[PDB]
């Protein structure tokens, strides 16, 4: 298994969520964070202006998923939240050494 | 060493960060993040509807502890914040390559 | 390639950002979380008060970076951070299995 993070402009959340629905997703967490970055019209990070502000609001989508639908939910994030301009993000993909399920105490098999 | 993450329902939260003091546990960041899935009433992340809201507000907590405390953090996690029903959450641990503390600039054995 | 995660005093974001542009960071993600845990004047975590409040808002930094500059960013984030008082916070490393841009479907060495 494989934990997902994928920081995306905030307008494509809701068709990641569609499309990631369809492949067959349960669960999914979503975090409101501060890009700091790569913006059209900036070349840079910290312009450390008085007035200006330089973030951007950013939306991560985080999933855990068995490691063969791995390639299946990249491809349909890149898919479903390229716009083709600067900004649109990245997918970092992380090993899960276990994964417990609260309600039952029980543990699913981090290695599938 | 290890991460672990816990996605549980707030009002569980006090009795988790009571009953993970207990254990000896001296730090917790929690983050507060919008849950899509498992819920009761409901059969799909995804509803699509104009004016109703798919999400339920969910508290991420994140500690980092010694490999030996791992299963005592968990079971207590599990003790504390299940319900026995739909959308108790999950609990992910996560290896950790290295742990620095900012005030000395002094590591933490990362493998105990 | 490594994932740097840093839980700071927020006071301190705009210098952590400033000096971590000048070594070449491009790209920083921020999210407003709380902490709990080593407090000056506190001795616990969970005094469960009816009117006070236990926590301390922090701000958690993110970012993926090439393993030989990891030491880089650790050095210049503990520089920068650092105000030799309780609270200062953690620096985490975690690796990375894999890091793709989502623009154009192509993938970084997560090894480099």
């Amino acid at each position: 298994m494989k934990k997902i993070d994928a920081i995306i402009k905030p307008f494509k959340l809701d068709d990641v969520r569609e499309a990631l629905a369809e492949v067959g997703i349960t669960g999914m967490t979503v975090t409101e964070v501060k890009g700091f970055g790569r913006q059209k019209g900036h070349t840079e990070l910290y312009r450390g202006a008085e007035y200006m502000v330089d973030f951007l609001p950013k939306v991560k989508i985080e999933i855990v998923v068995p490691d063969d639908i791995v390639d299946t939910c990249v491809d349909t994030i890149i898919r479903t939240a390229q716009t083709g301009k600067i900004g649109d993000g990245k997918i970092f993909v992380f090993d899960v050494a276990r994964v417990i399920r609260i309600r039952t105490g029980e543990e699913d098999d981090a290695a599938i």
